């Protein structure tokens, strides 16, 4: 997260980290059993990390918890990461307590202008790299599509929302995918793409949530 603050400890409950031997993604705790995060944080050896915040000392709130199922979205993707979601079911229940604790999934969508709460452990450098040790978080609004569009030259789809300033200087980054986008008390994105992170005109790319809560609700109580 570049241009953000620091959450504070266990602030947000839900966020988890990824572990493969070192943080590597993050993602969100929709039920005890049950982690969203983003399909291009897919690997095998996932270990989930609840309670973190300092994800380099034990402060004494986490839960380790070991991946069981891995489930990438049926129509992720890769190359233009359309569908980037993907659900991990944890091979034990967590524990759930203030600390840690699931994040509600959406409704209904979220409109251009709603604000937003994005938080990881990624890249808080908009020109090269450092790499936090506790929590970051940013408050950012959703883009409309069009200014969105006209402004990056990216391509998105249906399935994706900007969110950010078009001035730089505050956005996601590398090592915050997979993470949560809370709105109005929702999970409407997860943290996705961009390019570079914090640059003019180049605001972050997320997954939009609100499209996939029919697959995910039916995917939990299948598996
Ligand atoms: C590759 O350069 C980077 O450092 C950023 C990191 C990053 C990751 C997630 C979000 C942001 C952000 N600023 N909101 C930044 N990656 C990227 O920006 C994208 N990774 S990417 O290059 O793999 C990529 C690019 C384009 C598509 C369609 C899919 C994947
Ligand atoms: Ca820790």
């Amino acid at each position: 997260i570049v241009g953000g603050y620091t959450c504070g400890a266990n602030t947000v409950p839900y966020q988890v980290s990824l572990n493969s031997g070192y943080h590597f993604c993050g993602g969100s705790l929709i039920n005890s059993q049950w982690v969203v995060s983003a399909a291009h944080c897919y690997k095998s050896g996932i270990q989930v990390r609840l309670g973190e915040d300092n994800i380099n000392v034990v402060e004494g709130n986490e839960q380790f918890i070991s991946a069981s199922k891995s489930i990438v979205h049926p129509s992720y993707n890769s190359e233009t990461y359309n569908n980037d979601i993907m659900l991990i079911k944890l091979k034990s229940a967590a524990s759930l307590n203030s600390r840690v604790a699931s994040i509600s999934l959406p409704t209904s969508c979220a409109s251009a202008g709603t604000q937003c709460l994005i938080s990881g452990w990624g890249n808080t450098k908009s020109s090269g790299t450092s790499y936090p040790d506790v929590l970051k978080c940013l408050k950012a609004p959703i883009l409309s599509d069009s200014s969105c569009k006209s402004a990056s030259s990216f391509i998105i789809t249906s399935n994706m929302f900007c969110a950010g300033y078009l001035e730089g200087g505050k956005d996601a980054c590398q090592g915050d995918s997979g993470g949560p986008v809370v709105c109005s008390g929702k999970l409407q994105g997860i943290v996705s793409w961009g390019e570079g992170c914090a640059q003019k005109n180049k605001p972050g790319i997320y997954t939009k949530v609100c499209n996939y809560v029919s697959w995910i609700k039916q995917t939990i109580a299948s598996n």
